[PDB]
């Protein structure tokens, strides 16, 4: 019994053609594009926001215009209660959930010295909390054989970051929920991994790259994406939200059955 | 510049279609269901072999059948000269080359009082010299663009595996050359990663699987297997040869573009 | 080409004295969290053996937290103990303030406190994880944010972590688990930050230890053994989780600490270091 | 429900003494590979001064060899050399056999010989790979193998490892990252199988060192170092590979090495320790 292949041989094992993605912070950034990127590739996807709601309107109608069905809910992961709703919101729209992606997320830069419980709390209540209980959510609401996504950071193991306990402390903390995730809602059939972006060319860059790169705080956007491209990549190039919705696309398929409880760095071979 | 877009968006990046490989060790095991699906999913496909002759000659035959052109070349990796000679034919076979997976391996038990210079060298000179050799080439020969895709094992971190330093050892050295090679191979767009699988049902498998289990000597084909399912992965079932090929089609894509240096386990979520 | 043969420069000079005595910790100062019972207490203990006056820091056990002061004492070394509940910022502050004022300086910090908790993901409720996070990770934070302020130019900065942040076979252990694994990486980030003061910081990454919290959970981490006796989980835990074939102590942790916390710790930074006796979990 | 409360046991028992007697070396018996020059000749220098008598391996540096021995009998304890190049597995087994009859036991053994080599993958030659794994990788397993065999029960073994079997951005380093990454494997699985003498198995993994290697490649480390000056090259490895804003030292190595070796660290064993001072190569 132990002989049978799980699902097509061939390209077809691929396919999310049919499936059902929900994606929290799909409004923008690396969140929009997986959700665009799995729209694209057959997946009908609800759309989750906080506050980006014309944005998120517009990916909604971008991945209806590519071919497949969107919708919108409206949640802050900051509030559990917010979650639980979602969720069930979520399952009547298209009448069951295959994949589910936990995007959402803040950064935060400063000295541990000068670390305030307020902001120490801000972002591990979404980073951490956040996805958490996002997670425990789409366990109860996945079906059979189903794939949970967490969004974690090369700042998990990055060694040479200042500045930066709380942030990278939240997104490390995600790659243990992974391993241990993954043994619990193996009990479903789940799989449940943690992917780990290096810097990605979004509006959180735009932000705080310069934090990322010693006295770049004078660099223009065109430096800065030069140091990115030489400093972070021996390819030579910045990462793009693509380039993580790709590798989503993968582990929520077939391909990725066998790929649980890990950690898939997605940086174009950074050290940092 | 940056903001290029790497590729096709949409599935047509998982796509191998038109692609050419090279795959060692694809005459039975892990390497055959590889040079299978990287067929199956649109390459031409190198098979090679060291005494597997006959063997090869079936994927070949399956491969033409399912659709793709084959062709196979014996080479012993352990002879530098054969994989030089190997490269060569592949290219005037095929014109080119896109994507090379680094397959061959043999096992090796034995507490470590017992090792022989002979059997550590029999061991390294496959498993670790071999692929760099063969990793060598590959970068010579491949397009610019390519893939190059190492084979590791769980052996390489497995913490509780009793008699296995040899083996485990010529296996951890390759995640260091995953990071290493990426670097420099990089100034040809090459990525270069290494799967590590856990258990998988091979002629190796079938030879040592009782190896890995404590008094598991004695133990049916049949309780062997339960084994696996139950203590290796909280999914309950063995890991098969499809389940590490997809993982490679994937790095061998368009999707796996920003995945470089990387150590890919496939292991169900094992814990060894 | 540089021809010039190596030479001794400013960078030569050895940081501490050669010899045993970069292993020494006589006329340091340590505050170690949760210091009334288990790892906490032998940390104390054997800090204080090894020449360190300590602040013994507890929330609740304050009858035992008496016990280690005036053990310490009977020993040969200063100690005193502080109340004070870190999962409560101004506790945190008030108790390093008092701490300085006790002994003059602190050279060592050992965050130690924590709680254990079991559950699958689908049964933990906000309560919980936010029970467990606010003590072994939040709580910890603080500590380091203000041991880094009070701590003497050159010290140390110890984190509690667990076999748990990097495991990957115990069921119904997600939020435990995560909480220890944040501070993994706080100990590389905080490496960065606190090296402007010379200050160290590692995180010592236990395997099971014999304490009140392994006897209340160890079945936990064993499968059907919830009807194994106590002399059963001992065997279990000593055959299962080291190729050395016992059971961890608490002295094991603490000789540890007391490695890092010395010169001879100087050049490890932002590690994280386990002891387990070799366990695979 | 077991209900009986905690109490003591066989497992209970204090595995060697309390206090700083326990990072102690007095009266242990060390073999250190390569220790003429460089690492190896601090280990067996700082080993000599905790009390250990020294068997001091070189392969060529005949003189160097000489000397260091003269400087630990100086320092108070005994120490011989012994020849043995580690690319032959017969020397490594009479070099054992030699240091066994010299000073009667062998409590710890350093494997620390090595050689670097730096080359883009496509220029790396079979005599090239062969020429750094038969020393760096096959040398150090038949070094283990014949330490398992002649240590004492409860003894040491440390391997010598390199920040490069995981850096992540040193160019042109496969074969030496490899041959050292190979190590860290070897830590896990020898730590199980060396475990049925109480033997600990444990790998060191240093930064950048001050020594004749870093002298003869440091540069190829730094992006555009060729004509940087011997002061140049020391302020980049400081402040670039260092929060703490200096170069690493053979004796930074050392003393991590003592605390493996001693007591302390008992219950260390299958770890890989990283001694580079927060580096991030
Ligand atoms: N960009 C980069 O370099 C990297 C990013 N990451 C991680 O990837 C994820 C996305 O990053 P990126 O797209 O750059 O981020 P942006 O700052 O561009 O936006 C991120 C998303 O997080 C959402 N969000 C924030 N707070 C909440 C909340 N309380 N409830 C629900 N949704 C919320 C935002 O939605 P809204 O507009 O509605 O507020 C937005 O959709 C994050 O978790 C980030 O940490 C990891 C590595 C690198
Ligand atoms: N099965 C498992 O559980 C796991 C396997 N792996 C690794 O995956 C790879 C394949 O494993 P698996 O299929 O199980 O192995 P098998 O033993 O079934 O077959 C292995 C392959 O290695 C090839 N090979 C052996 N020696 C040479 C040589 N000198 N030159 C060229 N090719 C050679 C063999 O070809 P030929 O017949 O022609 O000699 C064969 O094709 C190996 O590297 C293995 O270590 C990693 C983790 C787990
Ligand atoms: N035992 C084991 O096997 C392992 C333990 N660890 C970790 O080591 C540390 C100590 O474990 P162990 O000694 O076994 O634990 P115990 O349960 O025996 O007691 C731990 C200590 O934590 C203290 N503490 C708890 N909450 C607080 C708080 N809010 N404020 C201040 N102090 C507090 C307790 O003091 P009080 O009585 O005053 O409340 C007690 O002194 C923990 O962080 C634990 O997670 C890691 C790996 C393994
Ligand atoms: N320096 C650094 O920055 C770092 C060094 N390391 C590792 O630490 C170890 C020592 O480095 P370092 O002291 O700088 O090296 P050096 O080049 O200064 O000398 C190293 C030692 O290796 C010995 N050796 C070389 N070949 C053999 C052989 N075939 N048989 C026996 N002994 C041999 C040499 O002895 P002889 O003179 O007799 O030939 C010498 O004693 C090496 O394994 C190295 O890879 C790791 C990280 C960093
Ligand atoms: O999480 C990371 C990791 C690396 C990185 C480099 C540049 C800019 C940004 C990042 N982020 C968020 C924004
Ligand atoms: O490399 C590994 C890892 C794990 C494992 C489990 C069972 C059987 C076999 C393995 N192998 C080879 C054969
Ligand atoms: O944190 C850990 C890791 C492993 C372990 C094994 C047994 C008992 C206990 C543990 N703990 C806490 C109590
Ligand atoms: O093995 C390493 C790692 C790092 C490093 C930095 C500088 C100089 C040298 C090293 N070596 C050998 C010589």
């Amino acid at each position: 019994k132990y002989d049978a292949i799980p699902g097509p041989l061939g390209p077809q094992s691929a396919s999310l053609e049919g499936k059902v993605a929900l994606v929290t912070g799909a409004g923008r950034g690396i969140g929009r594009e997986m959700a665009m990127e799995l729209g694209r590739r057959g997946c009908k996807v609800i759309v989750n926001y906080a506050n980006s709601t014309e944005s998120a309107e517009e990916v909604v109608a971008a991945i209806k215009k590519n071919g497949s069905d969107a919708a919108c809910v409206k949640a802050n992961v900051g509030v559990v209660e917010d979650i639980v709703r979602m969720f069930e919101e979520a399952v009547k729209i298209f009448g069951k959930l295959d994949i589910v992606c936990s995007n959402s997320g803040v950064v935060s830069f400063g000295h541990v010295k000068d670390v305030t419980p307020e902001e120490f709390d801000r972002v591990f209540t979404i980073n951490t909390r956040g996805q958490f209980f996002v997670a425990r959510e789409a366990y109860k609401h996945l079906e059979i054989g189903g794939r949970l996504i967490l969004m974690g950071s090369i700042t998990g193991q990055a060694k040479a970051v200042p500045k930066h306990a709380v942030y990278s402390g939240s997104k490390g903390a995600i790659e243990t929920f992974a391993r241990c995730m993954a043994i619990d809602m193996a009990d479903k059939k789940i799989t449940v991994n943690v992917v780990a972006p290096g810097g990605i060319k979004t509006d959180m860059y735009h932000a705080v790259c310069r934090e990322y790169i010693p006295n770049g705080e004078n660099l223009s956007n065109e430096e800065v994406d030069e140091y990115a491209a030489v400093q972070w990549s021996p390819l030579r190039r910045v990462g793009l939200p693509i380039d993580i919705a790709r590798v989503v696309c993968f582990l929520a398929s077939n391909d990725g059955g066998w790929v649980t409880g890990k950690v898939i760095g997605i940086d174009g071979g950074a050290c940092m």
